[PDB]
């Protein structure tokens, strides 16, 4: 499967593409304010993510960034750090591509996931959540932070299954009613014909 990953956001970010426990395609890549990069997804992955890094400084490809990085690497193999909008996907699944976005992991940078082929509708998160993000989960470091990432607390982790919606969950629901806010989160998950082909645009607006 095709993503196109274009960064339409006046600043530069570093786009990175995981399925957790190995990089997908490259696993990541800079994209100056306007550059597109279109990466090849392996069919049938599942539990895969797409997100923005913001203020990296790679060295062989070694280094920093202060939103969603991966170890240290320009070319993620891992999850980044939060806070990070996530495009989450499961491709060829019993026939059916299944997609979201998800703040459970907090946000950095605002993104559409839209499928480029027909079928099914895209996602979208891209109001301003941090500006308006609350001050107990702002992120030095930049972003918005979730409140589990903050609080460490069965309730906003759902660490039990347990959990309900919270003040902190709400703030990110009402900013994007179309992301998921926390982790039993009525869900926003799209099914697409599987084999579907997507892109994911960083600032659509």
């Amino acid at each position: 499967a095709t993503f196109e990953i274009v960064n339409r956001c006046s600043y530069t970010v570093w786009a990175a593409a995981s399925k957790g426990d190995a990089a997908l395609d490259a696993g990541g890549r800079q994209l100056n304010s306007g550059e597109s990069w279109t990466i090849n997804v392996e069919p049938g992955t599942n539990g895969g993510k797409i997100w923005a890094r913001t203020d990296c400084y790679f060295d062989s490809g070694s280094g920093i960034c202060k939103t969603g990085d991966c170890g240290g690497l320009l070319r993620c193999k891992r999850f980044g750090r939060p806070p990070t909008t996530l495009a989450e996907f499961s491709l060829n699944q019993y026939g059916k591509d299944y997609i979201d976005i998800s703040n459970i992991k907090g946000f950095n940078v605002p993104m559409d996931f839209s499928p480029t082929t027909r079928g099914c509708r895209g996602v979208r998160c891209a109001a301003d959540i941090v500006g308006q993000c609350p001050a107990k989960l702002k992120a030095p470091g930049g972003g918005c932070n979730d409140a589990c990432t903050v609080f460490q607390t069965s309730e906003y982790c759902c660490t039990t299954g347990k959990c309900g919606p919270t003040e902190y969950s709400r703030f990110f629901k009402r900013l994007c009613p179309d992301a998921f806010s926390y982790v039993l989160d009525k869900p926003t998950t799209v099914t697409c014909p599987g084999s579907s082909n997507y892109r994911v645009t960083f600032c659509p607006t």
